[PDB]
DNA sequence: GCTATAAACGGGCA
DNA sequence: TGCCCGTTTATAGC
């Protein structure tokens, strides 16, 4: 599955899911001590757990946006503490349309690369300036994946709605990378 | 921390 | 409309 040898690691995921029932977000402030809720800057609560360590968004809608957690699974078992949490504080809270919708996940090739000559060689999907930011950005069009790639060798892979197009997007540009390997 | 990346969410504003 | 508003996370030069 992943010939280079090198398994990208997952490092955030983001998920949504449907509460299904509107919330009164002031209500949820006051009675969370868990919850952090600025009107005028967000119009959303939000609230953290320890396990998974994650970061809930919540909104008046019912909609719910979950962040930080190193797999999917993870980050569906958070959105149901915070389902639970919801529900406790008296809203008829269910768990509609879970779905992800970002995996980030990054690796170390363990060689430095040459970004100005790998960019000029991928024109079509290369962004690099470095006076802005350091890392090459590689808009990969199949699969539609985004990569950040730094001269030290480190890959950030990120834009995935499914784990093996994190996996596919590595494997695509290893044999690119190797080829501008710095000397 | 600022710079940049992807994604979801909502209120506010030109 | 179409932005930024928020949060997360790896990355690195400023």
């Amino acid at each position: 599955k992943h010939p280079s040898g090198i398994v990208p690691t997952l490092q955030n995921i983001v998920s949504t899911v449907n509460l299904d029932c509107k919330l009164d977000l002031k209500a949820i402030a006051l009675q969370a001590r868990n919850a952090e809720y600025n009107p005028k800057r967000f119009a959303a609560v939000i609230m953290r757990i320890r396990e998974p360590k994650t970061t809930a968004l919540i909104f008046a809608s019912g909609k719910m946006v979950c962040t930080g957690a190193k797999s999917e699974d993870f980050s569906k078992m958070a959105a149901r503490k915070y389902a639970r949490i919801v529900q406790k504080l008296g809203f008829p809270a269910k768990f509609k349309d879970f779905k992800i919708q970002n995996i980030v996940g990054s690796c170390d090739v363990k060689f430095p690369i040459r970004l100005e000559g790998l960019a000029y060689s991928h024109a079509a999907f290369s962004s690099y300036e470095p006076e802005l930011f350091p890392g090459l950005i590689y808009r990969m069009k199949v699969p539609k994946i985004v990569l950040l790639i730094f001269v030290s060798g480190k890959i950030v892979i990120t834009g995935a709605k499914m784990r093996d197009e994190t996996y596919k997007a590595f494997e695509n540009i290893y044999p690119v990378l190797s080829e501008f390997r710095k000397i």
